[PDB]
């Protein structure tokens, strides 16, 4: 699950904030074909801060809110992995997994991730088919 203010693509490209999400709507998928939201759930805790090397927008997410990465060794393969587990993983792992953005430099390299110090709201929610959607620059999520 993602803060809330975290910023999402409607099927028609339209901006909508995560929290505005409601059963039934429609998101943008990876490969431009829409995406059905339901579920929707809220709450309250301490997240985890994601940060890029790359100048785009902090990822701020749930520890059990799973990653969709392409981990080294194409050249990459895809991989869901859960926040918990990911921080848990030595550095020298952890830098073999990219976040990325759908193509149409599109790995984004994870510089740090931090447990926040105070609890915010954050919404959740499924999404059918391949449970992949899009930030507003494109970055791939993951219910």
């Amino acid at each position: 699950c993602l803060q809330n203010g975290t910023r999402l693509l409607r099927a028609d490209g339209s901006e909508v904030l995560v929290e505005d999400v409601q059963e039934g709507d429609q998101l943008l998928g990876p490969d431009g074909t829409s995406r059905t939201a339901s579920k929707i759930v809220r709450g309250e805790e301490r997240l985890y801060r994601i940060k890029t090397h790359e100048g785009l927008e902090d990822l701020v997410c749930t520890h059990n809110h799973i990653l969709s990465m392409y981990k080294e060794r194409e050249s990459h393969e895809r991989v869901d992995v859960t926040v918990d587990d990911f921080v848990r993983l030595p550095q020298q792992e952890q830098q073999k997994y990219k976040l990325f953005r759908s193509t149409d430099a599109t790995l984004l390299h994870i510089n740090s991730i931090e447990l926040e110090e105070e609890p915010t709201k954050w919404s959740g929610f499924v999404v059918d088919k391949d449970s992949l959607y899009l930030r507003y620059d494109y970055l791939v999520l993951h219910n």
